[PDB]
């Protein structure tokens, strides 16, 4: 992910089938000619989309040219959160279904997974970072002191950005309560806020290459919404 001055990132299309179909779904929801609800309201929870890039000297190589969600942060402290109780799509193999399951095999019980974080430290000055193995680590018994982390500033747990997050995702769970056609497969939300007030937190969906038509409520996406506000609610508490 390329990041330019101006405010907006280049995401470098996914190896087929994967680019291509991130890429159709982006298309369709952003089609200056769309006037489906459905979708002129999931715009307000993706980041604004420009196009498709690539640069000048080399029409082989694929871009989404897309907003940069932390670009109004001074310190913006990042969470990518898987959503969904299969990270698999419907059309998968057995030996990628079983791959899949493998990477997190929890996914079903817990319905979301911390892909990574970067959280700003107040005291050092400095950012503190988590990759991959953090999140797939996460039991249901460790799950709401590993979301919790991140809001932890070094000196103080920030629940004007836990409360604001919950606020946040609500929305997006209302989209879901309210629409039937689109199942969501290994997409994200990513989460920022203000490390150096409630408080600029933003919160988008991300990631787009495994979105599929549908007649159904997406209840995976649903369940792990539910139990992620569910867990940051008990954060409160604190
Ligand atoms: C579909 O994928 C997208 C779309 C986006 O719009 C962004 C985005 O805006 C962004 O800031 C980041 C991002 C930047 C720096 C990080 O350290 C990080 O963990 C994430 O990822 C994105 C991914």
């Amino acid at each position: 992910i390329l990041q330019h001055p101006d405010g907006t990132v280049l995401k470098q299309l996914q190896p087929p089938p994967r680019g291509p179909r991130e890429l159709e779904f982006y298309n369709m929801v952003y089609a200056a000619d769309c006037f489906d609800g459905v979708l002129l309201e999931l715009r307000k929870y993706l980041p604004k989309y420009y196009g498709i890039w690539s640069p000048p000297t080399a029409p082989n190589d694929l871009y989404l040219k897309l907003e940069d969600v932390t670009h109004k942060f001074n310190k913006p402290c990042i969470m990518d959160v898987k959503i969904g109780q299969k990270s698999y799509d419907p059309f998968a193999s057995s030996e990628k279904i079983q791959q899949q399951v493998s990477k997190y095999p929890l996914m079903e019980e817990i319905g979301f997974l911390v892909l990574g974080m970067r959280v700003y430290h107040v005291h050092s000055d400095s950012y503190e970072t988590e990759n991959q193995h953090y999140g797939r680590s996460l039991t249901k018994e460790t799950i709401k002191d590993g979301v919790s982390r991140f809001f932890h500033n070094g000196y103080c747990l920030r629940k004007d950005a836990v409360a604001a997050s919950i606020q946040k995702i609500e929305k997006i769970l209302q989209w879901f309560e309210n629409q039937k056609q689109l199942n969501f497969y290994a997409s994200s939300l990513l989460f920022v806020y203000e490390g150096s007030s409630g408080g600029e937190v933003e919160v988008r969906m991300i990631d787009f290459a495994h979105v599929f038509p549908s007649n159904t409520i997406d209840e995976g996406y649903v369940y792990g919404l539910k139990h992620l506000i569910s867990v940051l609610r008990s954060i409160l508490d604190n």
